[PDB]
């Protein structure tokens, strides 16, 4: 059970990269493959346990538009080394257009330079683009600039957020 | 017909405003109320036309999380005035928690200055802490800066987009 249809991400996997990386939607066992202990290293998991891990995947899987979370698992170890999202606002504007977003993007502490994070970017971007949105966008810390600049993203207006 | 149950929204909408002004959810018949020109003045709406805007209407009124989008009707004309959104995005991050965003925040020209603007994000910010989201943000201008503190929102960190 995958959170989105193959299919639908075949086309952007970009063609390098070596085996043993699979680059896949998330699954429903991923939780068993250390999902959670990777989303851990981008910010809290909060109490997420299996049972609310396969409620929350299955009201994603079932959303349209799609959650687009895209994982790479390291199939020697059988865990997943990186993951990034893409989800999709439907919107009015833009001739009742959509707009993508980038989230919750994460490689793992050991597994990083190893180009695991372009190789999401440019599937994400690849995909949004593919998928018909006008606009993509993403939030990061400046230092982080010049890393999305790589995948056609640049500097645009303030981001503000509270928190409860 | 109600884009989402205004149920949801009645504890926020705050109370002493002008009697010609009624706060509620997008309707599908708003179409004929001037709401692609409200969206207008705040960026393209492409080739939006009542077919499109009301399959898209559907679309989101058929979405869980629901998209939130409250408007300011002007009953003195018959018009949509007012617009703005609040979105819900499902994570897996803070035990399967939800992040909120407002979005297409827009009052008419001639209608500004007179707190409209304010209503709406104070109506959105309080259904969104009793949505339980985690986290509420937005984009702007450096300008609206200020603005947007009123209700709670402080400046965070870089937002990129790329345009297709
Ligand atoms: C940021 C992150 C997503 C990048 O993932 P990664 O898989 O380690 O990145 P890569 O090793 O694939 O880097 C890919 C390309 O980006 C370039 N690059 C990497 N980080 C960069 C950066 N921060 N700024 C500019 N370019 C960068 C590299 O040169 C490489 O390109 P190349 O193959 O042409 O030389 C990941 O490392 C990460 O740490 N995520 C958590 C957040 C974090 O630690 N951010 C850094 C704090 S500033
Ligand atoms: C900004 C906007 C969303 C909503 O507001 P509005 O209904 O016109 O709101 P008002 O001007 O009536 O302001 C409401 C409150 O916020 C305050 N406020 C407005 N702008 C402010 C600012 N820039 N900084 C601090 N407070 C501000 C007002 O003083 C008022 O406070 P009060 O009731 O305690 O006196 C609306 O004006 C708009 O869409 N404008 C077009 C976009 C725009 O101006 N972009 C910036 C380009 S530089
Ligand atoms: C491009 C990207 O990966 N951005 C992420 C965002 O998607 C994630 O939700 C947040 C978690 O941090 P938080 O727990 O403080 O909100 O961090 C970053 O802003
Ligand atoms: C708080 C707020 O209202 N932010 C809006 C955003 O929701 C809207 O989608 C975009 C339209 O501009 P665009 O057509 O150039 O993307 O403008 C602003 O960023």
């Amino acid at each position: 059970s995958h959170i989105f249809d193959a299919s639908v991400l075949a086309p952007h996997i970009p063609s390098n990269l070596p085996d043993n990386f699979k680059v896949r939607p998330l699954a429903k066992d991923d939780f068993s493959k250390g999902y959670v202990d990777l989303l851990s290293q981008l910010t809290s998991v909060g109490n997420l346990d299996q049972e609310a891990f396969e409620k929350r995947f299955e009201a994603m899987r079932t959303s349209v538009p799609n959650y687009h979370i895209v994982v790479i698992e390291d199939s020697n170890s059988q865990k997943v080394v990186a993951s990034a999202s893409l989800v999709v606002e439907m919107k009015f504007i833009h001739g009742a257009g959509s707009r993508g977003r980038v989230e919750d993007v994460v490689v793992d502490t050991e597994m990083r330079r190893q180009k695991l994070g372009a190789v999401l970017l440019k599937t994400l971007v690849s995909l949004g683009k593919s998928l018909g949105v006008y606009k993509i966008s993403l939030e990061c810390v400046p230092e982080l600039l010049p890393f999305y600049s790589q995948f056609g993203f640049q500097d645009d207006c303030n981001f503000m957020t509270q928190r409860f």
